[PDB]
């Protein structure tokens, strides 16, 4: 082909080869001879768009790496420079520099890469980046948008740490922790409100939850239930939270304007009699839970009056103003009817319907006789009534 002539080359018809490429087969080498006839060496050839490096002697590097100050280059087999290509697990970008520890987006695998310290890509491992942490997996490529054990990591690949996510595949909120896995059998305090994950992390909405000595109640958005009603309509009962969502079982509450009671269970009293253990005494609720208190109840062959406080009335005597009366009742809250009672230091005899015999004359069929009772039931015994005649009994002597 040609013939060196030191730095220059002459080559078929005499005339020395200048700025142009020249392949001399001994040293099965390209070289560049430059404008000045000279070949090129230790320095960089530009060439439309393309970059080559001409190392010592002037070969043309080609299928290795070049140190310019300090930046690492990659030249092909062609001897041009890559620019945005892989070489290997390294990366060159739009200068063609070797990347090193910074990130890198490649459209030809639509995914993400981080090169680390080593100029070498991250692979099926976790990272630190600038505070967060990203998984890679084998290849090198960032995962995204998906669960790894018990973190999530968002569409950014960052682990998500203390945050709230709702998974549309499972139909179900989870709560990450500050450590990056989900928040288990834990409550959890979320703009003012308690809520509470379950075994699996997923959020407990409409059910109840024992924790230590108490229920919670979580409700539809799986907000905690306090200082408020449920109605359980599995249970068919209603029940009542205080201010830390405790349900309140064996204890008094006061609602609307009325005292309600809640038994063992939780479940609200209900047309029904209690006895309070440490008042020991009988209370009874409407239906709807409302405490009657200052009227009048009838449950099995008896009547009772609750008295403005709500106990029950026994071994007591009562006026009535609605009826205009007054009613004696016995242990247990018994209205007294048909009976005498020795009371004050006289007789008092009270009617079929409760009230006492008052100002009267009443015939007992009992004792058949006629008895008279003055201004507040007094019975009548040794005096005169309208010239009727009374004995040492109350009897009428006539
Ligand atoms: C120095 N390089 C030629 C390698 C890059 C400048 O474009
Ligand atoms: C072939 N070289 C360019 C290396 C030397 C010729 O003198
Ligand atoms: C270096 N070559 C001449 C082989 C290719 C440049 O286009
Ligand atoms: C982009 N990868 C690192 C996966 C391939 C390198 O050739
Ligand atoms: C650059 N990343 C995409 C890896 C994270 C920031 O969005
Ligand atoms: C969906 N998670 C795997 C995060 C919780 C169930 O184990
Ligand atoms: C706890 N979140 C606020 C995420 C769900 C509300 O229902
Ligand atoms: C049980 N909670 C932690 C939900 C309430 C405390 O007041
Ligand atoms: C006894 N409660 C109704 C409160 C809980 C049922 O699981
Ligand atoms: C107060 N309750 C909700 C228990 C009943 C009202 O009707
Ligand atoms: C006193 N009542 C009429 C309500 C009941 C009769 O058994
Ligand atoms: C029923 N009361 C609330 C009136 C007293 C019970 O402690
Ligand atoms: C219920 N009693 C009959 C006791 C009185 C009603 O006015
Ligand atoms: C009928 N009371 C409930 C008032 C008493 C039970 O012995
Ligand atoms: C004077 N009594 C009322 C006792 C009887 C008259 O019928
Ligand atoms: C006060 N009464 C006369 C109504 C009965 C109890 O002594
Ligand atoms: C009221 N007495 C007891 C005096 C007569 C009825 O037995």
């Amino acid at each position: 082909d040609g013939t060196w002539q030191g730095k220059q080359y002459l080559k078929e018809d005499g005339s020395q080869a200048a700025n142009e490429w020249v392949f001399d087969t001994h040293y099965q080498s390209w070289f560049y001879i430059k404008a000045d006839a000279n070949y090129a060496e230790n320095e960089w050839l530009k060439q439309g768009d393309d970059y080559f490096y001409l190392k010592s002697g002037g070969y043309m590097a080609k299928s290795e790496w070049v140190e310019d100050k300090g930046a690492f280059y990659y030249l092909d087999q062609d001897g041009k420079m890559k620019r945005n290509a892989w070489v290997g697990t390294s990366y060159v970008g739009a200068t063609g520099a070797k990347v090193i520890e910074d990130w890198v987006y490649d459209s030809q695998y639509d995914a993400w890469f981080y090169i680390k310290a080593d100029g070498q890509h991250a692979e099926k491992e976790w990272l630190q980046i600038k505070g967060k942490d990203y998984y890679f997996k084998s290849g090198g490529y960032l995962l995204t948008s998906q669960w790894i054990n018990q973190a999530y990591v968002n569409a950014s690949g960052a682990k998500v740490q203390q945050g709230w996510l709702f998974d549309k595949q499972y139909q179900s909120w989870f709560y990450i922790k500050e450590n990056g896995n989900y928040a288990d059998k834990e409550w959890i305090f979320e703009n003012g409100h308690y809520y509470y994950l379950k075994s699996g992390g997923y959020m407990a909405a409409n059910e109840w939850i024992w924790d230590k000595e108490s229920w919670f109640y979580l409700k539809f958005d799986g907000k905690i239930a306090e200082k408020e009603w449920v109605y359980d309509s599995h249970s068919q009962a209603w029940y009542y939270f205080k201010s830390g969502g405790y349900m309140a079982a064996n204890e008094w509450i006061w609602d609307k304007e009325s005292w309600f009671y809640l038994k063992f269970d939780g479940k609200m009293a209900e047309k029904e009699w209690v006895y309070d253990s440490h008042s020991q005494a009988w209370y009874y609720f409407k239906s709807g839970g409302y405490m009657t208190a200052n009227e009048w109840i009838w449950d099995k062959e008896s009547w009772f009056y609750l008295k403005s406080d709500g106990k029950i009335a026994e071994k007591e005597w009562v006026y009535d103003s609605h009826s205009q009366a007054w009613y004696y009742f016995k242990s247990g809250g018994y209205m007294t009817a048909n009976e005498w009672i020795w009371d004050k230091e006289s007789w008092f005899y009270l009617k079929s319907d409760g009230k006492m015999a008052e100002k009267e004359w009443v015939y007992d069929s009992h004792s058949q006789a006629w008895y008279y009772f003055k201004s507040g039931g007094y019975m009548a015994k040794n005096e005169t009534v309208d010239g009727y005649q009374l004995g040492s009994d109350g009897k009428w002597l006539g």
